[PDB]
């Protein structure tokens, strides 16, 4: 029965990725209090952020090269329990270069789980429904932001922040064990029966557009995400219990509009679906001239809320957008080689939020470092718009 092992599989799948996510934004969950029982700056937050990135960045793109010669469950499996190991330690740490060699491991680990999904999901699916799926598993990830926050405050009340880290690690290794007891590398070990060239790849001016389009989206995202929590508390007079609910709002909004974009996407030199992306853009940029100059010590919170899920709308629309245009748009032999270059720009956008961002706001205030952000993601979208029209198919020609 394909049915059975497609839905075991699948949740397996959904489960541990959540869980994943869930390890990887624990630090941005737990900050604040963190930050109120040890005393520290924005620079080694920021330093601790840019070395999780930079690490994440690096372990996932050398796996996705090699992952054609390993099993996906041990990989999955492995990088879990890793996960978890590390999250444990890091409850029980209290200095700054520890917890960024920590990060430093977490990220590594966490670039493990990346090929097995798409491994699993192509040798257990029609080639004709990985998008969709790749769609769903997307879902997750953004569960994985939403319970993530509110919860946490809603623990930190009366526990530490180093109850919270360490039970979530444990989680995770149970969730490992049964991850390798329920996930199958093919429909073949149960029983049941299953051009163009580098020097051309890399010389396309649309290849670059787009990877320099998901590193300005995928920074401004982070940077919001984090460091506006931070800055709904340090300088707009609001409390904590704010902060984590515009986080939860932006995830709320986020899963509507990663729901959304491909549907709108697909019923609409040059791509049909820029248009959306343009509009999406500019609202992202909108949104966070509105949240940035009308939020006082005074206004109400529904404000607050609106305007975090409308950013998470106009941000997690263009990730999928991205994805699928790379897609659409790779050279018919180089789908992969494509896909790690888009995902390595994207990851030093977000390498870019954590150490400089956190530095500018050091010197002169948060509101500085957000207008910055601001200015430069219209003016992205400004040459985005105006270099939209060019050839879109990548190699020989
Ligand atoms: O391949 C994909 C994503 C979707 C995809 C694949 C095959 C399809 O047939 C399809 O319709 C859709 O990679 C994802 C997007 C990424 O930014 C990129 O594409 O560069 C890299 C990484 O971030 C991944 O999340």
């Amino acid at each position: 029965g394909y049915g059975y092992y497609r839905t075991v599989i699948f949740s397996a799948m959904f489960g541990g990725y959540s869980l994943y996510y869930f390890n990887r934004k624990t630090f941005s969950f737990v900050m604040p209090s963190l930050v109120e029982e040890i005393p520290l700056d924005k620079d080694d937050l920021g330093f601790i952020t840019s070395s999780q990135s930079a690490a994440y960045a690096i372990s996932k793109f050398v796996s996705g090269v090699l992952s054609d010669q390993m099993s996906a469950r041990w990989l999955f499996s492995s990088g879990l329990l890793l996960v978890g190991l590390v999250n444990i330690f890091f409850a029980w740490s209290s200095t700054v270069p520890v917890f960024a060699a920590l990060w430093f491991l977490n990220g590594l680990a966490q670039g493990l789980g990346w090929p097995p999904c798409g491994k699993v999901l192509r040798k257990w699916f029609e080639p004709s429904q990985f998008g969709t799926w790749w769609a769903i598993l997307s879902t997750s990830m953004n569960l994985a932001g939403g319970l993530g926050p509110i919860l946490a405050t809603i623990l930190a009340q009366s526990y530490s922040w180093r109850s919270t880290l360490a039970l979530s690690g444990a989680l995770c290794v149970v969730v490992s064990f049964l991850c390798l007891l329920l996930i199958h590398n093919e429909p073949a070990d149960v029983g049941l029966r299953n051009e163009s060239t580098l020097q051309e790849l890399l010389l396309s001016p649309y290849l670059w557009v787009l990877s320099t389009g998901y590193l300005v989206v995928f920074g401004v995202k982070t940077c919001c995400t984090d460091w506006g929590q931070f800055f709904l508390i340090q300088e707009k007079g609001q409390s904590a219990l704010v902060g984590s609910s515009y986080m939860s709002a932006l995830e709320v909004g986020g899963l509507v509009g990663s729901i959304a974009a491909g549907y709108l996407s697909d019923r609409a030199y040059g791509n049909p679906r820029h248009g959306l992306l343009l509009f999406m853009m500019a609202g992202m940029t909108v949104s966070m001239y509105l949240f940035r100059v009308t939020v006082t010590s005074d206004s109400p919170k529904l404000w607050i809320l609106v305007l975090g899920a409308v950013f998470g709308f106009s941000s997690y629309g263009p990730i999928a957008l991205f994805g699928v245009i790379a897609n659409e748009s790779a050279p018919p032999n180089l789908c992969g080689t494509s896909h790690a270059i888009v995902g390595l720009m994207a990851n030093v956008g977000g390498f870019l939020a954590g150490l400089p961002f956190s530095t500018i706001a050091k010197h002169y205030s948060w509101s500085t470092a957000f207008w910055v952000a601001e200015v430069i993601c219209a003016a992205s979208t400004a040459a985005f718009f105006l270099l939209r029209n060019i050839r879109t198919k990548m190699g020989r020609v």
